[PDB]
């Protein structure tokens, strides 16, 4: 038997709305845990984690393919997102998930951007993870979410949980909601300013290039993300999306114009990932646009950190595979062949299996929407790669 199976056979039982909750992202979880080998305990500590404080804020049951929400989190607007982080050298893989908890008062006055269900599990978090620190936490949600702040991109906050193989790690996502005179971007540059890091040397760079460089300047920020660390150990995560998807221009970025030398075999295996994985042909011009598609979502994602313990930002580039690719199973068997290519596919088939259980009922190669990003940084001559995955809670109804 498996562990979600033991902890609800024992659990006390669930409301209807609730239980739909557990036995849908429970399975899921156990699943992914499992193809990622993950110590007996951890998946233990996962489900009991997710029984107490995710699932009774998960809001009402999916009943149709109309989301209750616009949610920012995925195109259909499933308020979970997994991700799968590939590591070298033979090594696990590194199991997260996204998620936007929410109340009854959402839409109200009283919350009208869904912001406490979220201050409310990392507040718990906080309590049974004593190292979590919630200074840069407290920090950028009042800049940026509280009282005396500022067209919504559905969202405005949510929360990711790493189980990264011994202990927990929390990350927060601040959507900024945009005025005519206060951008996502003006209100993410000012919060990092009165942050108190000891260099913005990495932040002047992100903003020089957007300000002046004329790639850059096509690059719209929209979202935060930090580590609920020390923040002399946090990360800041400035994401930004762009109507251009010529691999140029995402090879422009990755490199901020330039000014990041020393990446030209890691941009080489990039764009041969590119092209596989998008399903391209292996001689499409870098100069070309990929075929439009008008979405929210579209075009190129990348984000940037500006975390002071560097003076040069870092950037991590996004593939957006539920866009461009053909189907999930086309996608997939390209992400695999790279790796199986670079010796870094020891999980592969195990992957696949967590893509079949995540999929609809027959449309991992019929369709995309499995998997909405393929993330890829440029680690010396190698990449960093990761697959996030959405459960399609409301367009695969079931
Ligand atoms: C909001 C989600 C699921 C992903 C945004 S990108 P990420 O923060 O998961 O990437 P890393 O944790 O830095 O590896
Ligand atoms: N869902 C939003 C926000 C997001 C961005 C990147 C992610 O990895 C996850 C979520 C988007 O696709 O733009």
């Amino acid at each position: 038997q498996s562990v979600w199976k033991t902890l609800n056979k024992w659990l006390p039982p669930l409301s209807r709305d609730k239980d739909w909750w557990w036995k849908t992202l429970g399975p899921q979880i156990n699943t992914l845990l499992t193809e990622a080998d993950y110590d007996l305990n951890e998946r233990y500590e996962a489900l009991l984690l997710l029984y107490r404080w995710v699932v009774p804020e998960m809001g009402p049951r999916p009943r149709s393919s109309v989301a209750p929400s616009k949610s920012f989190m995925t195109d259909d607007h499933s308020p979970i997102e997994y991700s799968w982080k590939w590591i070298s050298g033979n090594k696990k893989p590194e199991i997260r998930y996204a998620v936007e908890l929410v109340s009854p008062l959402a839409g109200s006055k009283q919350d009208p951007f869904n912001q406490i269900p979220t201050r409310n599990l990392v507040y718990n978090l906080a309590k049974i993870i004593p190292e979590l620190d919630l200074t840069w936490f407290e920090h950028f949600w009042h800049e940026l979410l509280g009282p005396g702040s500022p067209l919504t991109k559905g969202s405005t906050v949510f929360a990711a949980l790493e189980m990264l193989h011994g202990h927990l790690s929390v990350k927060v996502y601040f959507i900024p909601v945009e005025t005519p005179d206060f951008s996502a971007w003006h209100q993410i540059k000012h919060a990092i300013e009165a942050s108190g890091c000891p260099n913005l040397e990495a932040l002047n760079h992100v903003d020089a290039y957007l300000s002046s460089h004329d790639d850059g300047r096509q690059l719209r920020p929209f979202m935060l993300a930090i580590d609920l660390v020390e923040p002399a150990a946090s990360r800041l995560k400035i994401y930004a999306r762009s109507n251009q998807t010529s691999f140029r221009f995402v090879r422009d970025v990755m490199t901020i114009g330039g000014l990041r030398t020393d990446l030209d075999r890691s941009i080489e295996k990039f764009s041969d990932l590119w092209k596989r994985a998008l399903g391209l042909d292996p001689d499409t011009p870098p100069e070309d646009e990929l075929p439009k598609v008008d979405h929210l979502t579209s075009g190129a994602v990348f984000n940037f950190d500006v975390a002071p313990k560097s003076q040069i930002p870092e950037v991590k580039a996004y593939i957006p595979v539920r866009h461009y690719a053909n189907n999930d199973l086309q996608a997939a068997l390209g992400l695999i062949g790279y790796l199986e290519d670079h010796g870094h596919g020891g999980y592969s088939q195990s992957y696949l299996r967590g893509l079949d259980m995540l999929a609809p009922s027959g449309q991992l190669d019929q369709a995309t929407g499995v998997q909405t990003y393929f993330a890829v940084a440029c680690q010396g001559e190698d990449l960093s790669l990761t697959s996030y995955l959405n459960p399609q809670f409301y367009a695969a109804f079931q």
